[PDB]
């Protein structure tokens, strides 16, 4: 659906869509360097892009959508505008407050119709059709909508990507992968939109950013959020486990280390082979196990490095792309010839959620059978 669009802002930034269209950036707009499409919107003049179409009427008279990811990284809080595409007081903009993000279409006869959704990265699809309603999707999903059928006509020649009235120094936003549709996206079109978008080759932590080497994270096992992993001792005889939960023990570190990727970037990529180590009383320790030993679940330890031997510590990292409400990551541990020990998750043993590497979860994959416990997101520190 991507390619139908009438406008597709790309990194310069250049429209891609089919048709070139005018880009203006002043000079206080950021990119990201390691991701060059990730635009930062400071609260300066100078921090603005300004688009001209080059017809308006034709394509977004009566209906067309809008989509972008976005994340908003004294209280000085009030509503102001991110995007604006008003003339003669007629047209859309969306908008920021506290806790909000708000459409707003505006049609000369001065009726206005406000659709709302009440430091993650987010995907907004906003759709729009005369006859109907403004729709407000997040991560491919309806969050809310509003019957537009009693608004006028709306001829903008200009679209403003610019903080407005926004009274806090320190405020800015990032935008990526913004597009404009001659349609109103259905449903289907938005998840798959936010689907293709979303589903990558690249891990992303907790709050969708992506996953780093040689960064600090807290584990979540998303069978049971409520429990931070622990170590019972370091060596082989010790093991990690999950345990059950201001004064809030989030749990142990870990550090996901290079081992067989090339990329001198620290981005974690789909099936790179990686290192864990985890951090106890301000000391690192490299999770690893015996896969020569036990039956099936291999209990995971924390080992002095020095001394880890030819134990299994080879991770390939995963990517878990299903439905989108989660930034899903497996972990396959492998010992050091590329066999596979098992996809980590835990087991219960004596009443403990012992952390194990096991081939079940592997097997389970291989017939079509349910698996749960080995889906994680990583939370930065």
């Amino acid at each position: 659906i991507i390619n139908t669009s009438i406008l597709s802002l790309r990194y310069h930034l250049i429209d891609l869509s089919r048709y070139a269209s005018k880009i203006n950036i002043g000079s206080r707009v950021n990119f990201d360097p390691i991701d060059k499409n990730q635009i930062q919107l400071f609260n300066l003049e100078s921090s603005k892009i300004e688009v001209i179409l080059k017809i308006v009427y034709n394509s977004m008279y009566e209906n067309f959508s809008t989509s972008f990811w976005i994340k908003i990284p004294i209280s000085l809080n009030n509503e102001y505008t991110i995007i604006n595409c008003i003339e003669n007081n007629s047209g859309w903009k969306v908008s920021l407050n506290y806790g909000e993000i708000i459409w707003t279409l505006q049609d000369n006869k001065q009726n206005i119709q406000r659709v709302v959704f009440k430091n993650r990265w987010i995907f907004i699809t906003i759709t729009n059709n005369r006859l109907t309603k403004s729709k407000i999707y997040i991560n491919g999903r309806l969050i809310d909508q509003k019957p537009i059928s009693n608004l006028g006509n709306i001829h903008s020649n200009k679209i403003m990507f610019k903080l407005d009235g926004c009274r806090d120094p320190r405020r800015y936003i990032m935008i990526k992968y913004f597009n404009l549709f001659d349609k109103e996206l259905n449903e289907k079109e938005i998840k798959d939109l936010y689907d293709s978008q979303s589903n990558s080759g690249i891990l992303k932590d907790f709050w969708g950013n992506y996953l780093q080497y040689d960064k600090p994270y807290y584990m979540l096992n998303l069978f049971d959020p409520n429990k931070y992993v622990d170590v019972n001792n370091v060596g082989i005889r010790g093991y990690m486990y999950l345990k059950g939960s201001s004064g809030l023990y989030m749990g142990t570190k870990f550090i996901i280390k290079k081992y067989a990727s090339g990329n001198k970037d620290n981005i974690v990529r789909n099936n790179d082979r990686v290192y864990i180590n985890v951090v106890v009383n301000n000391k690192e320790y490299r999770l690893a196990t015996n896969a020569s030993q036990a039956g099936v679940e291999k209990i995971l330890s924390a080992l002095e490095i020095p001394d880890i031997g030819n134990l299994s510590q080879v991770v390939v990292m995963k990517s878990k792309n299903d439905q989108g409400i989660r930034n899903k990551c497996k972990m396959n541990l492998q010992d050091n010839n590329g066999n596979d020990i098992g996809f980590i998750g835990f087991h219960k043993f004596n009443d403990i959620y012992k952390l194990v590497a096991s081939n079940w979860y592997n097997r389970q994959i291989e017939i079509s059978s349910r698996t749960f416990g080995c889906s994680w997101e990583f939370i930065p520190v």
